[PDB]
């Protein structure tokens, strides 16, 4: 097939914040699009193992729910088998870039990326979507405008 299904694995530290955020986004939006038949995995994952079987932080959940978007995730970490099991392997900023090419298998099929790599850089969102754990519920609102923005372009470039 020329339209293959594609899978892809969005990647943070914990997988407690930000990846989780962007599993549920990203699945909405497919959702929304009707684009259900061109995916055959999403998943979120973290680097750490700090996270592992818990649900995701409530600030990730509340910003959630205030946008209608269904989350429903235990923490996993992401293993050097996935890299040939995803088509996309998505971190949120350089230090998850820089783990994973360091646990990436030569010849895997997976790209590992940042999300900010769809910003059109119009200047409406900053490319990186930063750890919003010191921060507060304004910088997780600010990571969910991040993510449906790339999201949407995500959609809009690759398939
Ligand atoms: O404790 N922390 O610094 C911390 C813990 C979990 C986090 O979640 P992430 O956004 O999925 O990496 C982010 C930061």
């Amino acid at each position: 097939i020329e339209k293959p299904k594609i899978s892809v694995a969005f990647i943070a530290l914990g997988n407690f914040c930000r990846s989780p955020m962007a599993e549920a986004i990203f699945k909405h939006e497919v959702e929304k699009a009707n684009l259900e038949n061109r995916f055959n995995k999403i998943d979120s994952f973290g680097t750490s193992n700090y996270h592992v079987g818990e649900s995701p932080d409530h600030r990730t959940v509340s910003i959630c729910k205030q946008h209608g978007v269904k989350i429903n995730h235990k923490g996993k970490q992401i293993k050097t088998k996935h890299f040939d099991e995803y088509d996309y392997i998505i971190g949120m900023d350089e230090s998850n870039i820089n783990n994973l090419k360091k646990i990436q298998p030569e010849g895997s099929k997976a790209k590992v990326c940042l999300f900010g790599d769809w910003n059109t850089n119009d200047g409406t969102v900053q490319t990186i979507i930063e750890d919003p754990w010191y921060g507060d519920i304004q910088d997780f609102e600010y990571n969910f405008k991040q993510i449906t923005y790339f999201s949407k372009q995500f959609l809009k470039k690759e398939l």
